[PDB]
């Protein structure tokens, strides 16, 4: 509705003068047809033929939406229509096409590189192009070029065309105000008018009242790409949009259209095509015999009169006027590209035309550079403003940098770095806040982690709208998603006192770690895929990116955000786990220790962790399971001890007899130190072994055997009142035990102490020893009374072995081929779980007919429901109790007599024995042996993941076994009360040198990794074969022009032979 | 449906030689239980919807054909040995 | 659904329509079979070509040694 109440409209109501015909009127319509105010004396009047087009027919289906506007209306209204009503962001640039309003026919070859060079144009920068509208000579061309572009591409080209609304074949067809009316792409030769292009997106269809006549377009299109041409770009580094002018063909009116855009301010470049002929070829003629510009001589002036009156048939008059709009033109040489077919005229459209605009603005390299950013074109930037020689601004590269950044254009900051902008000089605190502030670029959820962490840490709500996102809130973020007892280093008192202290002391140490944070927080993979080649601590960087990754995915899909948001965070985790696996095996390939150092050092940057521990707070089963942490892992289990040969025996006859344990062979001082926080040889080979891991699990697990072996004396033998020697050791294991448990619960990560007791119950060996040790004291508490209550205490004995006896399993979780037999029970045990679910069905239906025939006087008893269970039960495991199955009755061998149906009984026990042994046994062998290969596969995978759960574990552990480990205890409180009365890991702890040893192996390991991939990537055969064919299409075709130059030099060759 | 429609036929006749006296009351009790074999195996109809348990249902389905030709062939099997042993055990029988 | 969500239903149809159909034609246009057999035919008519050109060349070459002779 506000189409109608803001544009106008005008109807031809006059004096019908008649001039040459008595219907034709000044308005050409016909003399009852009718329903500036000279000789028409129009009136005004709200719109009435405005809405959608559907373009019936001409091949491809398309809609242009259309409004009929004054001629004299003013542009901004018009840009405003654009902007709001037809949701057209504002282009980056503004394309004229300007030719011959009569048909022509060009070269093939032409034509197809003048549309790939439009339609380019058009994509790359998302330019406007401005038609004549109708399907008219080189509107046709363009409309042609873009039925090839919509034969083959996705772009959607805004091509916007301006017709005069009187010329338009069948104008009652678009009568309509908001409505979609279908048009006709057929166009009558008999009829002088002339129809729509079929291919456009917009019209801007102007009246002045009269029809069939041009002229009513021309002013208004000149003064909305002047309106245009006033608005600012989006870089807003003080220029507006840049205006071109594209001429194909024309005729005398677009040599006055030339000189007006030249001789305009701020002036506009004109890019024209050689070969379509008439106006474009004699603006060639002269361009290419010009000299000092206007400085023409006498001989080629007569050429271009003569040239002018033959194919213009125009006078002499008329011609040397032309010569002289003409020379007027050409006073302004420069600024006229003139794009020759073939020859060295850049041998492509878009060169000319964006090369025309670089230096029709004329201004300085940033202004170049800012517009090649918005234009998103690499190429063009570095072919032709960063060539040498170029003059450069102190501070304009990195304010250049900076916005390429904000844009999300990759290339770009490839570039600006190659040039030579550095990170180390350019990063700065505020640079990065702006940088984690800005709103161009890609979506992205960093205002929910925000907006959650600020709720968090004050219980305020929702952020105000203009919100100075702080780096602080930042690295509360990154404390929130990394998770654990990860400390970011914004939240450090440091960089607090700094961003309080001034909000090469604000510069970075490690600007890529910064700008890969940035790059994984708002959602941009590219540049993290791009900042992380770039920089030390690759694998760290990979890793934490991972992690953070897989993190906000998680919590993407907890706050109910889009599905593809949390789809896109878990691809960006498996990419940055899968660079991180790579890396792992180019450094495992190189040099293996040098590996070790690499996975196991102190990261200062990143909390002061482990890749090792970030790569199992990922759970990067994949990282974990690769060869080089599995041998770590190993060389972690054994502790400062060589050995490495028969384990297991030895440490064994190191536990049962301490001097075996100077026989063995131990590792140097500073052979491997992993370390959680950085006679007398005897002592110290005595505390090296004791406190291997691998030797305290064996010391674990012999008094666990042990403690199993005094359990099942106290329950086999009979107890007296009170507990002998044996169940007061069994006592004492379970109630050392149970505070080993309580101190593993008080001594974990979280601080709330729901919090420790739900992270400790997450497991389920624990909650089961809980309630293991639960039950045992409730059975001791029974025990020790006296009867009946004492034989109720053995019977929960009796199931606590049974428990104990099940958990001898987590001991047999160590060994490399019953761990993951283990689990892989625990995989198969859901599918037994569906199996017993129709067992069930299938016993209790002929337990139930069973005992219901053979019994038909019953009382109420709960022994009818055991005798459903019993003996069908029993029958699946070769009991069929062949005795029961049919008694003789009825007779005398005097025998009971025979129970009503009780022949049924035999007969529906054979299809239930037929069914659960033959059926659904075999149907379980095939479930399991079918899911075989991938439960095998996963629980390797898993168990050497857990690896590193089980020797932190145990290294975490104390020395002493259960039974001995109150006097560990009472170690533990006498030495926190000392140190209250005056870092879960084992890092590695580098010297600097060492440091940078391990940071140059890293960065060779990346570059070996990276032009690896680049050099098996251009040897492969897809590649190899998509190069050749692609250099055999510009060989073919350059072969083809070569043949054509050939047959030229034949000829001129013949006609020199028969001069002479 | 056929089944559940022969079930519900089946429940009727129990139920009318339920009402009646003595030997029918009996019979009744014993269509009662033919029944409550049918309703226990027609609970794989509310198993069906589970996104496991259905397709193991219809998975047993499939695998009835080939326990059908391992029936026949066990039939052969099974009937040549307890003729056998029947005709070799028991020589003077009556026609029973 | 009312009219307009039609309306939306469609365009979003023909979208569907012919991002499948021309994508299937770019994944035709990629494969190794569509690039081998394309770069044959394209070669042939190279050679063939060249023949003649080689051909031309000798007929350009006698000729420029006649002018030559000549002068
Ligand atoms: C390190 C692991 C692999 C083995 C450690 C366990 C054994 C050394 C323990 C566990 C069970 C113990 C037995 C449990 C019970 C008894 C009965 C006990 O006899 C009595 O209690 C009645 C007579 C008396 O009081 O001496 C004599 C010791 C003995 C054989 C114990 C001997 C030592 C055993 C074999
Ligand atoms: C640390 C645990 C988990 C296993 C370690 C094994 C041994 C240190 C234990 C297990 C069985 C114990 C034996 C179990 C029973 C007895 C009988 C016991 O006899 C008496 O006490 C008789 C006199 C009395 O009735 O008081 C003397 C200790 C002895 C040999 C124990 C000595 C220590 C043994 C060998
Ligand atoms: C004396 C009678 C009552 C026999 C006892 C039978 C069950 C109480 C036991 C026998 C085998 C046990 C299972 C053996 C192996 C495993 C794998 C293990 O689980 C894991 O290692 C976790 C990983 C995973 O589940 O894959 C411990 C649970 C489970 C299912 C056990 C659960 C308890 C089970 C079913
Ligand atoms: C479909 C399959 C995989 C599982 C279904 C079988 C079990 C649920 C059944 C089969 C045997 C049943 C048991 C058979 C006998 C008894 C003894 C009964 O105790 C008595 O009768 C008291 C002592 C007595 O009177 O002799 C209590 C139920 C119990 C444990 C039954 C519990 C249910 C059991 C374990
Ligand atoms: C108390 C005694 C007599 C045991 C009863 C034995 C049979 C009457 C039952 C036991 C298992 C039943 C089968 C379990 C599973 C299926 C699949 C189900 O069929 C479908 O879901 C249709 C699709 C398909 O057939 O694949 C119902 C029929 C059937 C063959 C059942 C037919 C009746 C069976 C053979
Ligand atoms: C789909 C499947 C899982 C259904 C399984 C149903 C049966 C196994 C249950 C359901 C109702 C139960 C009955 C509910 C009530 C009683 C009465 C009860 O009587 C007494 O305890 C005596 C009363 C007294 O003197 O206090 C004996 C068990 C019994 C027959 C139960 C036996 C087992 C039944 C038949
Ligand atoms: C669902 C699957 C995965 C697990 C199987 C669960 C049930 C089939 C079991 C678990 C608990 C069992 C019940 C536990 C205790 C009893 C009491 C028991 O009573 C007696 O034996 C009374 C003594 C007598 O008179 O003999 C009869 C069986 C019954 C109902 C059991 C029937 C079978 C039950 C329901
Ligand atoms: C090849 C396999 C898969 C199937 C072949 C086996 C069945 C067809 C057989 C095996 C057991 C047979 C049953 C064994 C015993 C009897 C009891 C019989 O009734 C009496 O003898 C009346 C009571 C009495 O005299 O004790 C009727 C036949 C019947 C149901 C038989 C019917 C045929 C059955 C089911
Ligand atoms: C290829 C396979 C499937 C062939 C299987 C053949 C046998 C299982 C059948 C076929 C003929 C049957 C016999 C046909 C006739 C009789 C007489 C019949 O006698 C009576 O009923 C008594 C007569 C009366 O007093 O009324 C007893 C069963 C019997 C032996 C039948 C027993 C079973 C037989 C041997």
């Amino acid at each position: 509705s506000w189409i109608e109440r803001a544009f106008y409209k005008r109807e031809c109501v006059h004096i019908i003068p008649s001039t040459k015909d008595p219907h034709r009127c000044c308005c050409g319509r016909l003399i009852g047809q009718h329903v500036w105010s000279i000789s028409k004396h129009t009136q005004l009047s709200p719109t009435d033929a405005f809405g959608t087009i559907e373009f019936q027919g001409g091949g491809h289906s398309n809609k242009a939406m259309y409004v009929r506007v004054s001629f004299d209306t003013k542009p901004d209204l018009l840009l405003h229509l654009m902007t709001k009503e037809w949701q057209l962001e504002l282009p980056k640039l503004l394309i004229s096409v300007h030719g011959g309003l009569q048909n022509f026919e060009l070269q093939p070859k032409l034509k197809q590189v003048f549309g790939k060079g439009l339609i380019k144009a058009a994509m790359t920068t998302g330019a406007w192009i401005f038609t004549g509208g109708v399907n008219t000579g080189v509107i046709r061309h363009v409309g042609d070029a873009l039925k090839d572009h919509a034969s083959k591409s996705r772009g959607k080209i805004c091509t916007i065309g301006i017709a005069p609304w009187g010329i338009v074949e069948n104008q009652e067809d678009l009568i309509g105000r908001d409505v979609v009316r279908p048009y006709q792409t057929m166009s009558n030769p008999m009829s002088k008018l002339t129809v729509l292009n079929s291919m456009h997106s917009h019209f801007i269809l102007a009246d002045n009242g009269t029809t069939g006549k041009y002229g009513a377009e021309v002013k208004l299109r000149r003064q909305l790409e002047k309106h245009i041409s006033l608005q600012k770009i989006n870089t807003r580094i003080g220029q507006g949009v840049p205006v071109v002018a594209l001429i194909v063909e024309g005729g005398p009116n677009v040599i006055s259209i030339v000189l007006e855009y030249l001789r305009d301010t701020p002036p506009v470049p004109v890019v024209v095509c050689d070969g379509s002929g008439r106006a474009s070829d004699i603006l060639a003629f002269g361009h290419k015999y010009s000299e000092e510009g206007g400085l023409i001589n006498e001989s080629l002036r007569d050429q271009l009169l003569v040239t002018i009156q033959k194919t213009f048939t125009y006078t002499r008059t008329q011609a040397q006027h032309l010569f002289i709009i003409l020379m007027e033109c050409m006073k302004k040489k420069e600024l006229i590209t003139v794009f020759r077919m073939g020859s060295e005229g850049h041998q492509d459209i878009d060169l000319a035309i964006l090369t025309a605009l670089l230096k029709g603005a004329n201004a300085s390299a940033p202004d170049q550079l800012s517009l090649a950013l918005a234009w998103n074109r690499v190429d063009i930037a570095r072919s032709q403003i960063f060539i040498y020689g170029q003059q450069w601004p102190v501070g304009s590269l990195e304010q250049a940098m900076l916005d390429a950044l904000v844009l999300d254009r990759v290339d770009f900051v490839k570039l600006l770095i190659e040039n030579g902008v550095s990170m180390h000089r350019f990063l700065t605190i505020s640079r990065l806040e702006e940088l984690y502030n800005t709103r161009h670029g890609p979506s992205n959820t960093l205002y929910h982690l925000v907006r959650d962490v600020k709720k968090r840490e004050y219980p305020k709500g929702n952020l105000p709208p203009d919100y100075r996102i702080s780096l602080i809130d930042i690295g509360l973020v990154i404390e929130y998603l990394m998770g654990g007892a990860y400390r970011c280093n914004y939240t450090r008192k440091r960089f607090r006192t700094l961003y309080h202290n001034l909000f090469e002391i604000n510069h970075f140490p490690f600007p890529f770690h910064e700008l890969m944070v940035w790059a994984v927080l708002m959602k941009r993979q590219k540049m993290a895929l791009f900042f992380w080649q770039h920089g030390e601590e690759a694998m760290a960087k990979a890793l934490v990116a991972c992690k953070l990754c897989k993190a906000m995915a998680h919590e993407a899909s907890e706050n109910d955000m889009v599905d593809d948001i949390s789809q896109e965070l878990n691809h960006n985790s498996r990419d940055f786990g899968q660079l991180a696996v790579e890396l792992l095996d180019q450094s495992y390939k190189q040099d293996e220790q040098l590996a070790m150092k690499l996975l196991t050092y102190e990261l200062k940057n990143w909390s002061n962790a482990t890749c090792l521990q970030l790569a199992v707070a990922a759970k990067h089963r994949d990282f974990i399971a690769h060869t080089c942490s599995q041998m770590l892992l190993t060389d972690m289990w054994m502790g400062r001890l060589r050995m490495r040969k028969n384990s297991g025996l030895k440490v064994i006859l190191g536990i049962l007899l301490p001097p075996s344990i100077l026989s063995l062979e131990f590792k140097n001082k500073d052979d491997m130190p992993y370390m959680t926080q950085a006679l007398i040889p005897l002592g110290r080979k005595i505390y090296e072994f004791y406190n291997a891991p691998i030797v305290k699990f064996w010391f674990y697990t012999l008094a666990y055997i042990g403690y199993l072996m005094l359990f099942n004396y106290i329950v086999l033998v009979k107890m007296e009142r009170w507990p002998s020697t044996q169940e007061w050791i069994v006592i004492s294991y379970i109630f050392t035990l149970g505070i080993e448990k309580m101190r593993e619960i008080l001594m974990s990560e979280p601080g709330k102490l729901l919090q420790k007791v739900k992270v400790w119950l997450q497991e389920y060996w624990n909650v089961t020893d809980l309630i293991a040790i639960l039950l045992f004291s409730v059975g001791m508490i029974l025990r020790l009374q006296d009867q009946p209550f004492r034989s109720d205490g053995r019977v929960i004995y009796c199931v606590n072995i049974i428990y104990w006896y099940i958990r001898l399993l987590d001991i047999f979780g160590v060994n490399k081929y019953l761990g993951p037999y283990v689990m892989m029970i625990g995989k198969m045990m859901i599918d037994m779980m569906y199996f017993v679910i129709i067992m069930l069905v299938v016993l209790m239906s002929f337990g139930v007919a069973r005992q219901a025939i053979l019994f038909p006087n019953e009382e109420p008893s709960w022994k009818l429901a055991k005798n459903i269970f019993y003996m069908p039960y029993w029958m699946i495991y070769g009991e069929v109790f062949a005795d029961q199955i049919d008694p003789p009755c009825g007779q005398n061998e005097q025998l009971p007599p025979c129970k009503t149906g009780a022949w049924i009984v035999p007969a529906i026990m054979a299809c239930y024995l037929l069914v659960a042994n033959i059926l659904l046994v075999n149907l379980l062998i095939a479930v399991f042996n079918n899911t075989f290969f991938e439960v095998k596969s996963i629980s390797n995978q898993v168990w050497k993941f857990q690896r590193y759960q089980l020797i932190m574990t145990f290294h975490e552990r104390p020395v002493l076994p259960p039974p001995l480990i109150i006097f560990s205890h009472m170690t533990m409180i006498f030495q926190h009360l000392c140190c209250r009365w005056r870092d879960y890991g084992l890092k590695l702890f580098i010297t600097d040198d060492e440091l940078k040893k391990v940071h140059d192996f890293e960065e060779q390991c990346i570059e070996e990794y990276f032009r690896e991939k680049d050099d098996r990537f251009n040897s492969s055969n897809d590649e190899r074969i998509r190069v050749t064919s692609e250099r055999v299409e510009n060989m073919s075709m350059r072969l083809e022009e070569v043949n054509e130059r050939e047959h030229s030099m034949k000829a001129s060759l013949q006609t020199v032979d028969i001069r002479l």
